[PDB]
């Protein structure tokens, strides 16, 4: 049966990928492209916006269809869900506040308080590096940057165009983003384990965006030329 509703597990506190306009509407990246999938698969989408480290759950307990949420493919993952081809080539970054010069770096973590998204490949990243630093994890990325607005963190680790994001859309914090990387975090679109059926069409509604113009659309409405 192919269903008429596909119930899309994905961020709310994660721009530009997954966030809320001013009247409290889902927007971002993801989310566009969610709607361009189901668009080619005949469907309709029912966002279920929610906490990073829910979502593999999620997946897994039938609470949603698909994950379009700047979910990396890693290796372990693909022991818990199947993924589309990527969609999409991240980064990390570290926010700091513009005061500091100490950190440029992982490296620079050392004996530092440093908050990361619970569940997420950052969180994996500075367990590694941690020398003594301490780890503070959180359930959505907002609360991270609330630390390190208040100052019970003195940074938050994040992928590139989230942490750049977050920077844009807080002038008043005065911070600032350090350590950047440009690639090594693929993004995927997640289905239950064997669900091949969904994830064949998926995939195809994805070659068929790259080609058709509908994909650099999205790309360029967030992030330019
Ligand atoms: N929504 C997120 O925090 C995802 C971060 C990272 N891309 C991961 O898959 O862990």
């Amino acid at each position: 049966h192919m269903r008429g509703t596909l119930r899309v597990g994905t961020e709310a506190t994660f721009p530009p990928f997954g966030f809320k306009d001013e009247n409290g509407k889902l927007v971002g990246f993801d989310i566009d492209l969610a709607k361009a999938i189901a668009k080619k698969l005949g469907v309709k989408v029912e966002f279920k916006p929610m906490d990073f480290d829910g979502i593999i759950p999620a997946l897994q307990s039938g609470k949603i269809d698909v994950v379009i949420a700047g979910m990396t493919i890693t290796e372990e993952r693909k022991k818990q869900v199947d993924f589309s081809d990527p969609y999409f080539e991240a980064g990390q970054a570290i926010v700091v506040k513009k005061g500091n010069d100490s950190i440029k770096s992982l490296e620079d973590l050392k004996g530092k308080k440093v908050g990361v998204q619970l569940g997420s490949t950052s969180e994996q990243h500075v367990k590694k590096v941690a020398a003594g630093v301490k780890v503070k994890k959180f359930d959505n990325f907002s609360e991270a940057f609330q630390e390190l607005k208040s100052g019970r963190v003195d940074a938050v680790v994040t992928d590139n165009a989230v942490a750049l994001a977050y920077v844009k859309q807080n002038p008043n914090a005065g911070v600032k983003i350090v350590g950047e990387t440009f690639s090594g975090e693929p993004y995927g679109i997640a289905v239950r384990k064997g669900n091949s059926e969904l994830l064949e069409k998926i995939n195809k509604a994805l070659e068929e965006m790259k080609k058709d113009g509908t994909y650099d659309k999205i790309y360029e409405k967030w992030f330019g030329e």
